[PDB]
DNA sequence: GGTCAGTACGTCCTATCGATCTTCGGAAGAGATTCAGAG
RNA sequence: UCCGCGGCGCG
DNA sequence: CTCTGAATCTCTTCCGACGCGCCGCGGGACGTACTGACC
């Protein structure tokens, strides 16, 4: 017999047809083919319970449809399904693969007895082995809870948004944790904006031993109370002082120090780690993420549990044992502890074969490698012995003032060995071997001067983590959660931070007034735990889904009123001394969906005596100095005015070339405004923005009579790249490189080398006419490696014949944009080839 | 799983409107604007 | 085999 | 002094003989890699 595999990805096809065989046929069902409604295609209850699809009323009929562009899909699937004999639905682990396996159920038909669902965490033999080997039954209770999910979401968004629209502002969206989170980062910001830094100033010393090595320490202390000099005469003072004064080390304390390494990796973890070491956003991490568990060589990428399995602890052991040592075993497996409510039935994010190392990833694009490395360095490090340290701590005093110095020596790296540290510390230095009671001598002081930093901005790793902290959210929904706050207009990232739009301030006031059980955090994790409990069959999806639409009507309909009657209090004007260009009245500030822009009072008149004229606004943009580490984000707040009426700093925009503007961070609940002069550079400019390869300058986008273009906004650069049909811009296309000595064999012309999107290739210089085209040889551009440009000689030195001796072309894998080195024997390809990563090429068998 | 056939994307190549060839006469119809008559 | 353009010629 | 209708002006579109012969020139095509289906 024949039995049908349905999966989701094309990718994840071809991988478990890489384990199943020709006993099986596999069909991927791309996306989600049943959803609810989309697009337009007492009557105003049925026209919103017809928009929304459900009927909270009618005990939540769901009415689910097909998208266009799925009937074609859907009529494929039902054909091999007849063919078929059993259907096997092999989707994710996740709830959302449970709600898809069940969609194709409802779709195709003879449910009872014709469906398997199958259970895999990672694509593997054994796994996809096993999987197939008791196959599950499709578990309603989670498709349930998905379906408790997103009725939730669907219900808030479509009926909330109505209301934003009439009291706020048109074009604008609501969700259930979006709207938290979009909450979370507002109070961050109202925060920083309420911090007003203090100012303080550190003192540095150096010394010389008796012995003659040298130490720097910093001093601490005066009069036995702290030393924290205020102004610069007080720091003056103090080092005038700590010269005067004679130095002698009167303390001395020594300890060993471990190190343990981390924990592998969950979700939310991994996310962070990408953040901070590879710079990756949470869209690429589990963009990249989901790729490699398609190819097949990660787990699944979306998990709360560190748990491992006995088979993977068993190989990473093994491997430490045969590359390490015993000094690395150590003897027993390293347990790590997750939270008592996740999904102790799932592993962690580990490779699915330990010997399989980042570079020998043909199919994976660079990003992709480094993320695989970062989760096998973790895998391996999880099972390592401590690192040990040695640190040593100094005091030396002098006079009314003491300094101190900390230091630490690595006497084993077990841990450290397979994941070394991104920068040295502070502490990772040589601290001399003084003596006990030892004596100094001095050499010329230091003076520093900092100020107190306000809270840290949210990165997008920092968000994750304070959402897995406070319980809003999944593992399946936090990118999905990072997207949208951004999507919906409410918050913005630069600099690879988070900012909070003054829309999304404003949205957030009214929730918070009117909704104030919605957007509690507390009510947030209870409905994330009874969505869980539902998951466990705990709970009945109705019963909690009919609580929450009570309450939330309730709230709608009290939100609704009047503002005197206590409804939601509509967008509030601050007005200022401007000359509106049409009346020349004062004019307001005012926000929509679109900015911050100035208004006139006219826009509140009836027709007779309205005002329609407005003037467009351009916020100013912070600019972080990365140079500056942490500084950066303090220096930043330090550059911003100050609120007259209050203490809160203000954001600037910019309204003439010669005015610029400045709003109180609490606008409009405060009136502030400050209006300045001088010669400001209008940005004048939207849309791409590339970098010239050739200068480095800014690169715009132009139309012409052949399309559209990028071309260098400087005036000594012509440069000019293309757009392409799927991406953002063309590669750097280098100079076409002659060459008189390679001829051609079906004319008499002579090869030049070109270079494009396609790759590297050899054309016949009279191209129009001789039309001949040939890859180049590895040997050939040895051959010429001198007229090559800076940038291709690298494709030189990659080796110019294979194991077998044959010879070798230069060719382009455009899954992964790269070019590399393949063999071929008798026109056929060897399955030979060599890759480039990292200043190295890696040859293996295709 | 491996192989073959079919399908998809790139190269030639741009980037200022500037290349480019460019400019009738007569009659009819539709739309827009102006003048005269009536109110 | 098709289309197009240009030029020239005859009745 | 104003409004409407009719008349006039402006702009756009359509048509312009038939038949035959000769010469010249031009006109998207080819290559490589990746994915799916069948065995
Ligand atoms: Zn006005
Ligand atoms: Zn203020
Ligand atoms: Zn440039």
């Amino acid at each position: 017999g024949k039995a049908l595999v349905i999966v989701e990805s094309p990718a994840k096809a071809k991988t478990i047809n890489k384990y199943l065989g020709s006993d099986y046929v596999v069909k991927s069902s791309v996306g989600h083919i049943r959803d609810l409604p989309t697009s337009g295609s007492k009557d105003e209850r049925g026209a919103l319970v017809n928009r929304m699809g459900v009927d909270p009323w009618h005990n939540w009929e769901a009415h689910y449809e097909v998208l266009p562009g799925k009937e074609k899909v859907v009529s494929e699937l039902k054909q091999l399904a007849e063919k078929a004999d059993h259907i096997y639905l092999a989707t994710d682990l996740d709830r959302e693969g449970e709600a898809i396996a069940w969609h194709l159920r409802e779709v195709i038909g003879g449910d009872d007895a014709r469906y398997s669902r199958v259970v895999f965490n990672e694509i593997t033999k054994n796994a996809i082995r096993q999987a197939f080997n008791k196959p599950g039954e499709l578990n309603i209770d989670r498709v349930n809870a998905q379906q408790a999910r997103r009725f939730m979401d669907r219900v808030v968004g479509y009926m909330v948004s109505p209301l934003l629209w009439k009291k706020i502002a048109r074009g604008l969206s609501a969700g259930r944790v979006q709207s938290v989170a979009v909450r979370l980062v507002v109070e961050r910001e109202r925060e920083i904006k309420a911090f007003v830094p203090e100012e303080f100033w550190e003192v540095d010393a150096s010394t010389t031993t008796p012995s003659g090595e040298a130490l720097a320490l910093q001093v601490t202390h005066q009069n036995d109370k702290p030393f924290r000099p205020v102004n610069k005469e007080q720091t003056q003072a103090a080092v005038s002082l700590l010269e005067k004064a004679r130095y002698s080390v009167l303390e001395r304390e020594d300890k060993p120090t471990t190190s343990k390494p981390g924990a592998p990796f969950i979700t939310s973890t991994l996310q962070q780690a990408a953040s901070t070491r590879l710079g990756f956003g949470v869209k690429k991490t589990m963009m990249m993420a989901q790729r490699l568990y398609e190819a097949g060589y990660i787990t699944y990428m979306r998990t709360d549990s560190t748990n491992l399995s006995q088979d993977a602890v068993n190989m990473v052991r093994g491997y430490i044992s045969d590359n390490f040592g015993k000094k690395y075993l150590p003897e027993s497996p390293n347990q790590y502890a997750s939270k008592e409510n996740s999904q102790e039935a799932h592993e962690a994010i580990r490779p699915s074969d330990v010997n399989v190392m980042a570079e020998s990833l043909k199919d994976m694009e660079a990003d992709a490698q480094k993320l695989y490395q970062l989760i096998w360095r973790q895998f391996v490090a999880c099972q390592m012995t401590p690192a040990k340290y040695d640190s040593t701590t100094l005091t030396v005093g002098a006079g009314d003032f003491r300094l101190k110095a900390r230091g630490r020596i690595l006497r084993f790296d077990g841990w450290t060995k397979v994941m070394p540290a991104l920068r040295k510390g502070d502490e990772d230095r040589i601290l001399p071997a003084v003596n006990k009671g030892d004596a100094l001598t001095l050499v010329e002081l230091t003076p520093a001067q900092h100020f107190t930093k306000p809270p840290a901005r949210f990165s997008e790793a920092s968000l994750v983590k304070e959402l897995e902290k406070r319980g809003i959210g999944r593992p399946s929904t936090y990118a999905s959660i990072i997207s949208t706050i951004q999507d919906r207009g409410y918050v913005r990232v630069e600099n690879r931070r988070f900012y909070a739009e003054k829309m999304g301030e404003i949205v957030t006031d009214r929730l918070e007034e009117n909704f104030r059980e919605l957007m509690n955090y507390d009510f947030t994790a209870q409905m994330e735990n009874s969505l869980d409990q539902v998951a466990n069959h705990e709970a009945e999806w109705k019963a909690v889904l009919d609580h929450f639409f009570s309450d939330f009507t309730q709230q709608l309909d009290k939100a609704e009123k009047d503002p005197e009657e206590g409804g939601m209090r509509p967008n509030q004007m601050v007005l200022t001394s401007i000359d509106c260009p049409t009346c020349g009245r004062k004019m307001g500030i005012r926000t929509a969906s679109t900015g911050v822009f100035l208004g006139c009072s006219g826009y509140a008149l009836p027709p007779k005596e309205r005002c329609k004229t407005t003037i467009n606004l351009v916020p100013e943009n912070e600019v972080l100095n990365v140079l500056e580490g942490e500084d950066a984000e303090t220096n930043a707040l330090r550059a911003k005015r100050r609120c007259p009426k209050c203490g809160t700093a203000m954001d600037s925009y910019l309204i003439d070339p010669k005015r610029k503007l400045h709003v109180c961070g609490n606008n409009p609940t405060c009136d502030g405004y400050e209006i300045e002069e001088g010669e400001f550079r209008i940005k004048g400019y939207d849309g791409p923005i590339v970098e010239c390869e050739k200068c480095g300058s800014e690169m715009h986008l132009k139309m012409g009579r052949f399309g559209k273009y990028m071309a260098c906004t400087n005036e000594e650069c012509k440069n000019t790249r293309k757009i392409l049909r799927n991406g953002e811009v063309a590669p750097p296309k280098e100079d076409p490189v002659p060459l008189p000595e390679l001829p051609c064999e079906k004319s008499d012309a002579y090869f030049v080398l070109r270079d494009g999107a396609a790759g590297v290739f050899l054309a016949a210089n009279t191209f129009p006419k001789s039309r001949e085209t040939r890859a180049p040889l590895v040997e050939e551009l040895y051959r010429f490696r001198d007229r090559l440009p800076e940038k291709l000689r690298y494709l030189a030195d990659a080796p110019q014949q294979d194991p077998e001796g044959n010879k070798t072309m230069v060719r382009f894998s455009r899954k992964t944009k790269q070019q590399y080195v393949s063999s071929e024997k008798d026109g056929k390809a060897t399955g030979w080839s060599a890759f480039y990563v990292d200043g190295k090429w890696v040859e293996g068998k295709k």
